[PDB]
């Protein structure tokens, strides 16, 4: 007799699931990118605890990258994610990934015209290469490993945690996840994407007020790792 299961429910709002799904008229696809460091396993004189912890965190960084590389090689028309899948194909066209990277070199957001006709908003939500190439490359790219003070270990785990969780969600879901978690797209990132969507301001108010409901109506789709860029497509509903 519990009719609540037929309703999206948040702390302040509820929406009928069938009514919301029926109102959908299209999909909006965005490209979410994480900048990665292409670093091989460097072996040097590692004795103390802090070096072990960094290399253990580094190993998990390497495993997550290789796991996602196996996903992109792994993984139409009538599918619920056919919109996002089509965008992934364009990203596989040689030259698109560098185009997205060039536009995100100075900002974490930029509108990019692909080489199929679609203009797609692109985000860079995490810059791991910048952190690794400036805080860890000087320490470990040596004959004898440098000593990273224990707070550097904590910082790197903080930043690396998001990549591991994203890899974990993609691995157990075979590359397609719903609802879109806060690790795929934080609330701040999701609200920013909504504000730049080609919809009305009232629609932006509707989605911004109900971010949790938007997550349950959206998909996150793994696309590619290429040229130090991890790219996945977030597919958001359009009610127009």
């Amino acid at each position: 007799q519990n009719i609540t299961e037929e309703f999206y429910q948040t702390t302040a709002s509820a929406v009928s699931k069938g009514y919301l799904s029926a109102l959908r008229t299209g999909w909006y696809t965005s490209v979410i990118t994480i900048e990665l460091s292409n670093i091989k396993e460097n072996k040097c004189n590692g004795t103390d605890a802090k070096v072990k912890l960094i290399k253990q965190e580094l190993d998990k960084y390497k495993n997550a990258v290789t796991d996602l590389q196996l996903l992109m090689q792994s993984t139409g028309s009538g599918s619920a994610i056919a919109s996002g899948v089509a965008v992934c194909k364009v990203l596989h066209l040689e030259g698109e990934v560098n185009k997205i990277k060039s536009a995100l070199l100075s900002t974490n957001k930029a509108v990019v015209s692909l080489s199929n006709g679609v203009s797609v908003l692109t985000f860079k939500v995490l810059d791991l290469k910048n952190y690794i190439d400036k805080q860890l490359l000087p320490i470990l790219n040596k004959q004898s490993c440098s000593i990273p003070n224990i707070e550097t270990v904590i910082e790197f785990q903080q930043k690396n945690n998001r990549l591991l969780e994203i890899t974990r969600e993609f691995s157990v879901n075979a590359g397609v996840t719903t609802p879109v978690s806060t690790y795929m797209l934080t609330n701040s990132e999701l609200l920013s994407l909504i504000n730049d969507m080609p919809i009305t301001n009232d629609q932006k108010k509707l989605m911004s007020n109900n971010v949790q409901i938007v997550r349950q109506q959206s998909y996150s789709i793994m696309c590619i790792i290429k040229e130090e860029v991890l790219a996945y497509v977030v597919q958001l509903p359009l009610y127009g």
